[PDB]
């Protein structure tokens, strides 16, 4: 429907809002182009492997690949439903975090086409767990905001995009790629677009925390289902790490040629504590 | 609901898209910052002038304040109905149209700060036919799209944004601004902005055409609607640029002080010369 009036006619942006200070670092920080990134020495690295240590590489880059997809996708509904509700400032910072993750999506699928795996269907490695999330919880969650934007929704919604999908699973991802790749010497490019993505990444999660906290400074008992959203993801969660973690452990050929001890008991435990650390950043009181 | 399946995980990005082409034009192109243009000499030169010059400025600058704040609200549903279409090389352009939109948001509203009108409530120049286009028909054009994706809905919701408000009014704006004030030698950091905005509204033209043509493509007697969509929006164009002239016409004195003999036939022949070269830019064939 129609609009009533406009805040920058009115008056002006709200210069010392929170998201407005997080709109402006992500310009600051965000200038990065996946069409810059050199992929010259990952293609001659993915040729130079075996079959099975080929394999090896690509349940992760699967989950990645559609999850950037799912998440720009599925970041709209919150843009509309902040938009309705007349927060600007978190409105034009969304649109960062929008663009972030076309930026996303956009790099793994240049390695991908670079190493010569785009016409292959990597759909195949995600499993029951990892569709749950991905599939289903996550456009059910964002898509609601479209005909219910009441602080619980809001809550339910920045729970799974913002503290499940990005702060415990890709920043668990991003570690991954860092202690098997980056140790190989392996996929230099692949590897300068995870930092950059896991930079881009503080800010999607500062934002979620704030958009979580700002609800249950309202009232403390919202406080109680972020914990209870957090929990029922969880099973989820660490049901698709078990079972990368058996893909890893069945081919074993990447780790043995590079001299690589991979500790999947340490990647667990990474995961966990950044499940237990992003509860920790929400304030009950 | 839930996602099927993802395209960068079953094959990647169609590279040769033109929609893609023209996302990687804008993240080389895009870079610029409204908070880094020094508005200092706007500032000095916004305080020098009369009441009477100091008002003459405004109706323009509330048109595109309003303007620029009413489409990065209003983009948002065209983007989830193409996504919902899975027209995802069109998504990760729209993440740059909206993100420029923002900047445009930001870029005007610094200004106003900046020369010391931000608690002035510039409203009052937002005359009827302003508000039938801005207010009403392009929120309405653009919020149908959540539950009616018909290309017939499609193709009036590109009219309205693209082809008049973008394509005829921001257009004709900018060149306005050129016309007055770059002569003047006034508001050089609102001017280097304008040469932004113009630079941007390139690529949201483009997808107004691209999006218009391929629907016209497939059926030309949508090309009947094409032109009957601009014809309906006409009046409130001519109208509100009609009642720009008269505030114009009635306060002179910033014209007089800097010698400018502004012909506003000439740029209501300007509003007039737009509005037909952008039916012209679509093909019946
Ligand atoms: C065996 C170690 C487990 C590591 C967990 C790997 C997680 C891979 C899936 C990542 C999903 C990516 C979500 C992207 C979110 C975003 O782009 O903001
Ligand atoms: C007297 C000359 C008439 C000139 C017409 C002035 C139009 C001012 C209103 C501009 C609306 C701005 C719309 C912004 C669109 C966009 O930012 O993509
Ligand atoms: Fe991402
Ligand atoms: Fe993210
Ligand atoms: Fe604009
Ligand atoms: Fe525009």
């Amino acid at each position: 429907v129609h609009h009533d009036g406009f805040q920058t006619v009115k008056a002006t942006i709200d210069w010392e809002h929170p998201m407005f200070k997080l709109y402006e670092k992500a310009k600051r920080n965000g200038k990065w182009n996946p069409a810059d990134i050199d992929f010259s020495q990952d293609q001659k690295d993915f040729a130079s492997l075996t079959s099975e240590e080929k394999i090896s590489a690509l349940p992760l880059v699967a989950g990645f690949s559609a999850g950037e997809e799912a998440v720009t996708l599925d970041i709209l509904p919150m843009a509309h439903a902040l938009a309705r509700q007349g927060r600007l400032e978190d409105v034009l910072f969304l649109t960062t975090f929008m663009h972030d993750e076309a930026k996303h999506v956009e790099m793994f699928s240049r390695w991908q086409q670079a190493v010569g795996i785009g016409q292959m269907d990597l759909s195949v490695f995600h499993n029951d767990h990892y569709k749950r999330i991905f599939y289903e919880a996550l456009p059910e969650a964002m898509n609601r905001l479209y005909a219910d934007d009441s602080p619980e929704a809001v809550i339910r919604a920045a729970t799974v995009y913002n503290m499940i999908v990005e702060g415990t699973l890709a920043e668990s991802g991003y570690y991954t790629f860092r202690q098997i790749y980056k140790k190989a010497g392996l996929f230099p490019g692949l590897l300068q677009g995870i930092d950059y993505l896991n930079m881009d990444e503080g800010r999607h999660i500062q934002f979620g925390i704030y958009t979580i906290q700002r609800i249950v400074n309202e009232d403390e008992r919202y406080y109680e289902l972020f914990i209870r959203y957090m929990d029922e993801l969880w099973p989820h969660v660490i049901g698709y790490v078990d079972y990368l973690t058996e893909l890893g452990k069945r081919q074993q050929q990447l780790a043995r040629t590079y001299a690589l001890e991979i500790d999947y008991d340490l990647l667990r435990h990474y995961v966990i504590k950044q499940f237990n650390l992003r509860k920790k950043q929400i304030s009950r009181t």
